[PDB]
């Protein structure tokens, strides 16, 4: 009878697939394209997935085929997984935000007068990022880049010089999409580097206002579209979504901005932290939402198209690029545990996981409790292949694993702010009438409407009159962003190593998920030392800071207070903010490039860098509360989940 356990170093099913098998081999199913109309075949299932996905390459009638067919075999697939993470390694797609010069003298804006011989170091310290696991490099004062091969100076892993479009070393610098998305966890002596592992870490507002004091890219030039934080490890960058429409044209990707399809007073999202790319194989839905298939590039393609050096043309044509990425993140496992697993103790929690309904004897009777058996795998995926092979549990063994359920926000109850980020009927028509949407996939579509700012004002008005309720002038497209009804379950695989948890990384272990009672509203881990100068503190991620019982950061409880005095000041209410957690990147270039008043990033002071690294459940956005259900378990139930998911 099949096992309870399923330790894997192959999780991806097409790199499963096409293990020790020639280029030839025609490529596995990718599980996720089962999850279509019909596929829970068995209505009592333990599991009935919600989150379908949409193949946009061979889309439903009435749309048309218009895409460069995906890879039809393992060697068309790995080849395309390699050109993607050599996109990642080297290509400048994120908006550049400093001279290579500014960056080398960027200690100056942390308050150094000469550079220090840690400088490298304090990098990573400083912005939440670490030692890049490949040569990432940078041209030192006097150097030709194109001469150097990207120079001999050494970036972290998260900023990046790289390769504009005409493959030549830019010398400008950047976050790259690995600021957010990756992370070391253990130094470098005790891991090894892998890909998809979200960033708990990074400081995006504070690299932002460092950026900002350099000498300008372009001298009279706007604002850049980047990224901001309240703190570490999340940040804003969904906000760009929100910002989008404001500064391009949503047809053509032609800047041209108006203020006819920005809903300037869309509530903020919140922060989030980034999904973890390593189980990307396993999602049928993009963002924490679930509300693109995951078919779809463009959502990943949001950052370089938001690059303001592009054209229109340019930015549709990064298209290919982004098809070899997600191959890449498609082709990507999580690392294994690196500790001691009780297997008895794994296999009750296999056990609980599968068949434990969290509702039983009437407990969680406020929370509405959804279609399924009430257990772990009834939202998140079934993992067991004992289970997987089991209709009560699973419609078809090839799914296991795959997350499909966004879950209502009445049952999820985590903070909400995020799920209101396009909750708005003319913010989703916006987007769903254009290039976002693959509206070029409509059987209406003649080619893309010309690039230029008087026809692209021309075509505003009627879009917005469509976006209102009006008749369609765009088509639609597809690629539909799904109007909002909670959050995705997402895969468990590879969650032993992704603390914080939930969308807002809110909570610092497992336990807490597991525990509600049990989660600190206020958290600080670990820190580094200071580097050279005394300032620069970083947040440790060796070993020695994780928490290899309870599966999460290792942490200090902290409370909110009001005071003025206290440091790090950490405020009750979202009221006290200070400026450096007010303020909003793209809300203030929007206004700048829509000729309204703006305010420029503030310089973010040492005092603020000290509360940013302590976690605040009380900010916008940063809640730790929902996912109760989890509450009726026993302890003795807990530890043993938490061991069945250090297996996972
Ligand atoms: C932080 C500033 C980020 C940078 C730079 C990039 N990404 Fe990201 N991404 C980020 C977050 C917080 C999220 C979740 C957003 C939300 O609230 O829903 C994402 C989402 C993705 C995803 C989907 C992941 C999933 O749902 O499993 C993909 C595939 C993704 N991002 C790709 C990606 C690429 C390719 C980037 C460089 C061009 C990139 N992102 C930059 C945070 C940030
Ligand atoms: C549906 C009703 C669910 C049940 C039952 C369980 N999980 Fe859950 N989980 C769910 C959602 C929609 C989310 C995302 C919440 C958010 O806003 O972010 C979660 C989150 C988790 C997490 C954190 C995952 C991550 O941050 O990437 C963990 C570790 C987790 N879920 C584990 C878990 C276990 C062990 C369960 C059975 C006891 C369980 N969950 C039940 C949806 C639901």
């Amino acid at each position: 009878a099949l096992p309870l356990l399923d330790q894997a170093s192959i999780r991806s099913p097409l790199m499963v697939g096409c293990n020790g098998k020639p280029d030839s081999t025609p490529l596995p199913v990718d599980p996720r394209s089962l999850v279509k109309q019909g596929v829970n075949s068995n209505p009592n299932a333990a599991l009935q997935f919600n989150a379908y996905f949409v193949d946009l390459h061979n889309p439903p009638p009435p749309f048309v085929n218009r895409l460069p067919p995906r890879p039809t075999t393992c060697g068309q697939f790995r080849a395309s997984a390699t050109r993607g993470r050599v996109n990642l390694e080297e290509r400048q797609f994120f908006q550049p935000m400093a001279l290579a010069t500014s960056y080398h003298f960027i200690f100056l804006q942390w308050g150094y007068l000469i550079r220090p011989p840690d400088f490298e170091e304090q990098v990573s310290k400083r912005y939440g990022l670490y030692p890049a696991p490949f040569r990432n490099p940078y041209p030192l004062p006097g150097e030709d880049p194109n001469q150097t091969n990207g120079g001999s100076g050494q970036l972290p892993l998260g900023l990046i010089q790289g390769k504009d479009d005409n493959g030549r070393w830019t010398g400008l610098i950047g976050a790259s999409c690995s600021a957010c998305h990756d992370s070391r966890l253990g130094t470098a002596s005790e891991a090894s580097f892998k890909w998809g592992l979200p960033n708990s870490a990074n400081d995006a507002g504070l690299l932002a206002s460092d950026m900002f004091r350099t000498t300008p890219i372009t001298a009279l030039g706007n604002l850049l579209p980047l990224p901001w934080s309240t703190g570490r490890g999340s940040s804003d960058a969904i906000g760009l979504i929100s910002l989008l429409p404001a500064l391009f044209d949503m047809e053509t990707l032609t800047l041209a901005p108006s203020l006819l399809e920005y809903v300037a007073d869309a509530p903020h999202a919140g922060m989030t932290k980034a999904p973890a790319w390593w189980a990307r194989a396993f999602k049928t839905r993009q963002f924490w939402d679930g509300s693109l298939s995951s078919d779809n590039v463009h959502s990943e393609m949001a950052f370089g198209v938001a690059n303001i050096f592009r054209d229109a043309n340019a930015r549709r044509g990064l298209e290919d690029e982004f098809e070899d990425i997600n191959n890449f993140l498609i082709s990507l496992s999580p690392a294994t545990y690196p500790k001691t697993i009780n297997t008895a103790l794994a296999e009750q929690g296999a056990v609980i996981y599968h068949e434990r309904d969290l509702w039983a004897s009437g407990a969680n009777g406020a929370i509405p409790k959804p279609a399924g058996n009430g257990s772990c795998a009834s939202c998140h995926g079934v993992y067991s292949p004992r289970h997987a092979a089991d209709p009560n549990y699973l419609p078809d063994p090839r799914l296991k694993g795959v997350a499909a359920v966004v879950t209502p926000i009445e049952t999820i109850r985590t903070d909400p702010r995020r799920m209101r980020l396009m909750a708005d009927e003319r913010q989703r028509r916006a987007w769903n009438s254009g290039w976002w949407a693959y509206n070029n996939l409509s059987p209406s579509w003649t080619g893309y409407p010309s690039d230029n700012i008087v026809a692209s004002e021309l075509r505003r008005v009627p879009r917005a009159i469509y976006n209102n309720g009006g008749p369609i002038y765009s088509p639609l497209g597809p690629n539909i962003w799904e109007e909002p009804t909670g959050y995705i379950a997402p895969p468990l695989y590879g969650a032993w190593a992704t603390a914080p948890y939930f969308h807002n990384g809110s909570v610092p272990n497992l336990w807490g998920v597991l525990k509600p009672s049990d989660r600190p509203k206020l958290w600080k881990r670990p820190y580094t030392a200071a580097g050279i100068g005394g300032k620069n503190a970083g947040y440790d991620y060796s070993f020695a800071s994780y928490d290899w019982q309870k599966l999460g950061w290792k942490y200090t409880a902290v409370a909110c207070n009001n005071s003025i005095f206290t440091s790090p000041f950490l405020p009750c209410t979202h009221n006290m903010a200070t400026i450096d957690i007010l303020y909003s990147m793209w809300d203030n270039v929007a206004a700048q490039y829509l000729n309204l008043a703006y305010q420029s990033p503030p310089p973010i002071t040492d005092q603020q860098i000290k509360s940013r690294m302590v976690y605040n459940s009380y900010l916008y956005g940063n809640d730790n509360g929902g996912h109760d259900f989890t509450q009726s378990l026993t302890d003795s139930e807990r530890w043993a989940l938490i061991e069945y998911i250090k297996t996972l």
